[PDB]
């Protein structure tokens, strides 16, 4: 779920915390989507609202909604080490995954502040 989501990331990145704020990040990053991702964090982004797009898709599975941001499930986070606890239910490991995989994705990718609150219906 998103909260979770939150704090899967503020593990992978503890200096995080102040940018999950009221702002929004990119084309992507932030609810919605529209045009083209601007740089490598909002790639990540991108590829984790295709991940959910591709779980709405599993016929196996409806989420709330169709709002895979709803499906809470369970995880752990060690040393900035994230692990999908494997009880979760299909639906939700494959949540869980996308949300671990975006989490490293952000750690990795290199924070433009030029892309804070960007006017996505100018720029997107
Ligand atoms: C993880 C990101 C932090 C940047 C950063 O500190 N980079 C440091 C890199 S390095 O260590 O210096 O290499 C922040 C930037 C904007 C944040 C996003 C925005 O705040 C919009 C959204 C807010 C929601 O509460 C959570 C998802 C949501 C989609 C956030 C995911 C986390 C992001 C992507
Ligand atoms: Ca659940």
């Amino acid at each position: 779920a998103l909260w979770q989501f939150r704090s899967m990331i503020k593990c992978a990145i503890p200096g995080s915390h102040p940018l999950m704020d009221f702002n929004n990040y990119g084309c992507y990053c932030g609810l919605g989507g529209s045009g083209t991702p601007v740089d490598e964090l909002d790639r990540c982004c991108e590829t984790h609202d295709n991940c959910y797009r591709d779980a709405k898709n599993l016929d196996s599975c409806k989420f709330l909604v169709d709002n895979p941001y709803t499906e809470s499930y369970s995880y752990s986070c060690s040393n900035t080490e994230i692990t999908c606890n494997s009880k979760n239910n299909a639906c939700e490991a494959f949540i869980c995954n996308c949300d671990r995989n975006a989490a490293i994705c952000f750690s990795k990718a290199p924070y433009n502040k030029e892309h804070k609150n960007l006017d996505t219906k100018k720029y997107c």
